[PDB]
Order: structure tokens, then sequence, then C-alpha cells
């Protein structure tokens, strides 16, 4: 079966473990066990296909310029996330981008923007407003909540979807 490694890049504070954490352990903070640790290699079926997802989350080394980079070198997708309540999350998101195209030397790399915390009624971003950042990128949108697991599954099958393009 064919492996996709996947990077989950973002603001401190967005999101990025709790997102990944769901997709892994299908659960939140509240069933959080420290005793168990937990592999970022996951078998998943996408579209009737097997595969598997290879997960690398920047959590702790988001202004780690040169780890960033290595990050950038190695993934084949990035889940571009910022949190729908943290406009400055949100802006960070063109900073990823564009080091993304220039760590790749290339304008169409697979990428997925997610906007992360969307059960949270107190929003500062809108979601116009991502749909319209998303479309001038030319690649998907997906709103998702790693409280409820809303469009966790399918912010990462996605991303798998866009590199199989
Ligand atoms: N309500 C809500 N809280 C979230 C969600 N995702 C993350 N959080 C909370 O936001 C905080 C930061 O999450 P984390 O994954 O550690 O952020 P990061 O690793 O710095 O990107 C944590 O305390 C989470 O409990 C969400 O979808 N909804």
């Amino acid at each position: 079966m064919t492996e996709y490694k996947l990077v989950v890049v973002g603001a401190v504070g967005v999101g990025k473990s709790a997102l990944t954490i769901q997709l892994i352990q299908n659960h939140f903070v509240d069933e959080y066990d420290p005793t168990i640790e937990p592999s970022y290699r996951k078998q998943v079926v996408i579209d009737g296909e097997t595969c598997l997802l290879d997960i690398l989350d920047t959590a702790g080394q988001e202004e780690y310029s040169a780890m960033r980079d290595q990050y950038m070198r190695t993934g084949e997708g990035f889940l571009c996330v910022f949190a729908i309540n943290n406009t400055k999350s949100f802006e960070d998101i063109h900073h990823y981008r564009e080091q993304i195209k220039r760590v790749k030397d290339s304008e169409d790399v697979p990428m997925v923007l997610v906007g992360n915390k969307c059960d949270l009624p107190s929003r500062t971003v809108d979601t116009k407003q991502a749909q319209d950042l998303a479309r001038s990128y030319g690649i998907p949108f997906i709103e998702t909540s790693a409280k409820t697991r809303q469009g966790v599954d399918d912010a990462f099958y996605t991303l798998v979807r866009e590199i199989r393009k």
C-alpha cells in the first residue's frame, strides 16, 4: 500500500496536536491517557483504497526555522491549520504557504486549509474569508473541531486526495 507523509503546520495554539490525536486515537483532552504512547503511522481506507498515513506534527517547533524547513522538505502534503477565533493564526497561513512553495521550489504543493475550533462560538475569521483565501490558493478548505471530531477525517483524507491528484 502507498504511504503518505503528511505534515501539520500552523501557529502555536491552533490545535495541531488535538487534531492529530483525534485522527489517531479518536478522543479529545478529557480522555487523554499519559501512559499511552500512540503511533503517528495509521492504516486507513480512503475512497476504497487502503493506505498508510505517516503524520508529522510541528507542535513545539513552530518558530524553529531550520526544523520547519526539514518538515517541509520531507512532507508530501501539508495541513495548514489556523483557529477560527485567532485572526493572527489565519494571517500566519500566508507565511507557511510561502515557505512551503520556496522549500519545494514549486507553486503546486498538496495542501489543505483547515479552520479549527469551529465548535467555539467566538469566531473572528469568517467562513467566507477562509473560503476566498483557499480559492485564491487553488486548495480545499475544511472547517474542523478536534473537540467534536467534526471534519477531522475529512481534512486528512482530503489532503491525501490532493496528493493523489
Ligand atoms: N474547543 C476546542 N478546543 C480545541 C480544539 N482544538 C484544540 N483545542 C484546544 O486548544 C489548545 C491548543 O491545542 P494544541 O493541539 O495543543 O495546539 P498546538 O499544538 O499548539 O497547535 C488545547 O488546550 C486544546 O484543548 C477544538 O477543535 N475545539
